[PDB]
């Protein structure tokens, strides 16, 4: 009960705890995202390759909350990781909808949090959230818009012909 | 009153001090333009990339005029800058079409102080209009009227599909 | 009316667009002060350059709020540009206090903005503005006291010589 | 009767072998300015230097007007050079306002040539003055009149230490 432990609540703890656990479904969701784009009958590797450098992404926010939660004195506790709330992920279109919820989901719960470090005063944990993962999501999400909006402009325009010519083009850039 | 002045008239003077504040309001449309296409919702990076560069060659028109106003031993004022005729600006197409009435007005206010010029029989001028923006002008307006047929043939062809493709075929080169 | 935006208030998305206007118009102010004191009549080239270069960072704070306005989901709005407030500028320490109420006059509208962040709780538009303009401004206006203080001393004792000296001893270094 | 001649009327001939001279006389006036801060009583090598090299870029001008006359299928023809107008140059700021009212006199010569040649309809004429002579005039003259702005601040504040202090911190550069 550290020796280490200095103006970090346990509701703060409880909830890192939790987007821990947030972070890593969020991963296990993109992996399963990115194999989906890798199945002969689908054979979209730019979005298969999107979609998994996102699942390390998640990942190394995870671990990064986890070396937070050690420096400060708190204790991990981890919980089950509940499976992908899908099996099969439509098309491209449908699949960067999907994402960009579960990013605006993650970046609820990164405001929620930092709103309990501001009520708590915490203000290292306000830095942490600000300077690691705040803009990165605000960057994400900004990227997913525009991904979102040329996709439809091309998937309504011609949809076989429009998903393999983004994922060419943009996806085959970023 | 200069000791520098030579063979410059109060009507040149006063017309290089317009074409300055028509240089600045250019670049003020263009960065309007650029940052448009940077909407998430419009997301056409190539077309934000081309607008964002002519804003800046236009800033530094308008600088070069106050160099000369300067050299010549003229007096520089400046006047408001009334915002962009548009807040959104439609699609490439439109926006092209934008652009290029645009440079026809400064080519054509080029033109006319050339003529102020020959007509008051400044050389230096009229040299200094012919050697910086004269050909500038010619070439930069070549380059939209081809870029306007290329997408014309494309949107003429598949609206959305044709704005993606021009983006990434040709903005994403020149 | 995007599918992006997340925690961004319509007063903070104002006042954004307040806040580029602002950066725009104190950008058009240096380049008036810069080619004011390139005159032949004024003739002193570090001042000159001094305000030059503050013209460029004035004009790229701007377009950096204007990249978040647009990373966040808002739209810019663009408005006239006011005209310097003043077309002569005076001597070096007149310029020189001329130009540290218009840093002080942004940093106040800087610091509201932030006040208004905090207030409507939004942790990415204060970490932005704690990361990228707070602290420019902080040791620009403190650069902008240390000229004042070395001018005043210089100009006191021989207001020709000394503003010919601060321009070749300081200005032609920081 | 040149087999080469073609468009160059004798009124222009005559007049480049007049602005020859010109220039021949402008350079032998900066030879004998040179040598004169060069005087042990008077020392001032920044402003030798800078009259020394004008001497060679006015003698430089002539020769490129020879070169043209032949180019052109005209026969130069040499007058006497007329001695300076001056044995003894006064102080820095006395030498700076010879030397302006000499630059206006060949800058002045320019601009008739180039009429007489706009009247004989000689494009080749005027292009040779406006890319060869006429910018370089404008410049050079708005240099010395920076550095006529420059020394009378100075030599207000404190006539000695003032030119001494010009050619130390400007013409020991520019």
């Amino acid at each position: 009960s550290s020796q280490i432990r200095q103006n970090y609540s346990t509701e703060v703890e409880a909830a890192v705890n939790r987007l821990v656990n947030l972070y890593l479904r969020a991963s296990y969701t993109y992996l399963s995202l990115g194999f989906y784009f890798d199945r002969d009958d689908v054979a979209l590797e730019g979005v298969c390759h999107f979609f998994r450098e996102l699942a390390e992404e998640k990942r190394e926010g995870a671990e990064r909350l986890l070396k937070m939660q050690n420096q400060r004195g708190g204790r991990a506790l981890f919980q089950d990781l509940q499976k992908p709330s899908q099996d099969e992920w439509g098309t491209t279109p449908d699949a960067m909808k999907a994402a960009i919820v579960l990013e605006k989901s993650l970046n609820q719960a990164l405001l929620d949090l930092h709103a309990l470090g501001s009520a708590q005063a915490d203000p290292h944990l306000c830095d942490f959230l600000e300077s690691h993962f705040l803009d990165e999501e605000v960057k994400l999400i900004k990227k997913m818009g525009d991904h979102l909006t040329n996709i439809q402009r091309l998937v309504g325009s011609q949809a076989g012909l429009g998903e393999y010519l983004f994922e060419r083009l943009t996806l085959k850039h970023d």
